[PDB]
């Protein structure tokens, strides 16, 4: 079930096409498990969300194979030199909510949503992937074996408190801020405790760093996500409400 082989980085797949991939002594005792992790996290199907299309366990050798988008991820494109336009953006913001939405409605919390796990296809759409295996807990293991900028506060120096469908939409305000900025934010200073404990006080990215322009209503969205009362903050079926009509209407 869902077994490739080496025989079948980059990698033209021998029969199925393009696909990327992702690569210690084998222990029998983990691999039944391993295969049926891949198996649920195969069962995650939407436009806007990365197919995990297959696995490689063999001997001493596990691998993970999810399919290709070209422009890579979203802070490549926003840092490129050809300007990406509003409707654009607009169009990635609805696709976001949209694969958030999804992933939500089938009981998945991404917990690590960031612009390096926002996908970009050649056309500009997007895909929401999970690069940092969050929600693979078995094959997180083998990764380790011998950026907390969008990290929502009530996480920050509490490691105990279980993550929410209201974490990821804090991630999405930063994410938001970030496609206007066309950059990281908080200057790109190292993650420190200084920083930490300033944005558990209350500090958030910096509206008026934005120099483009920001419709009135995508800088509320985003005020009203990063909310430190994690209660305050919308849903995604909720964000989805407001915002199809408004890219509609104004950014398409
Ligand atoms: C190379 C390379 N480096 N990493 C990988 N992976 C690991 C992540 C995998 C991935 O994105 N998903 N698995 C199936 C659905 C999707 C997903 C998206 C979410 F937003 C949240 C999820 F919980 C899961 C793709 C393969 O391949």
């Amino acid at each position: 079930v869902i077994k490739m082989k080496s025989s079948d980085s980059l990698a033209f797949h021998r029969t199925q096409g393009l696909m990327i991939m992702k690569t210690g002594p084998n222990c029998i005792e983990h691999n039944e498990a391993l295969l049926e992790e891949a198996k649920m996290m195969n069962r995650l199907r939407h436009s806007r969300v990365v197919k995990l299309l297959g696995v490689i366990i063999e001997e001493g050798k596990y691998s993970l194979v999810m399919e290709y988008m070209e422009k890579g991820n979203l802070m490549h494109v926003l840092k490129a030199e050809m300007s990406t336009p509003l409707s654009v953006k607009g169009r990635i913001i609805l696709e976001i909510i949209e694969g958030m939405a999804y992933l939500h409605g089938k009981g998945v919390i991404h917990k690590d949503l960031k612009p390096e796990n926002i996908l970009v296809d050649n056309d500009f759409h997007i895909k929401i992937a999970d690069l940092g295996l969050a929600s693979f807990k078995m094959w997180s293991k083998l990764n380790n074996e011998e950026t907390l900028y969008y990290m929502a506060p009530e996480h920050l120096n509490d490691v105990n408190a279980k993550p929410t469908e209201k974490s990821d939409v804090y991630s999405f305000a930063v994410v938001l801020w970030a496609i206007f900025a066309n950059k990281e934010p908080y200057e790109n200073a190292i993650a420190e405790q200084q920083l930490i404990m300033a944005i558990k006080s209350g500090n958030r990215p910096d509206v008026d760093d934005i120099t483009e322009y920001c419709p009135r209503e995508i800088i509320s969205l985003m005020k009203l996500c990063w909310e430190a009362n994690p209660e305050a903050r919308p849903t995604f079926p909720g964000i989805e409400e407001k915002f199809r009509p408004f890219y509609l209407s104004q950014l398409e």
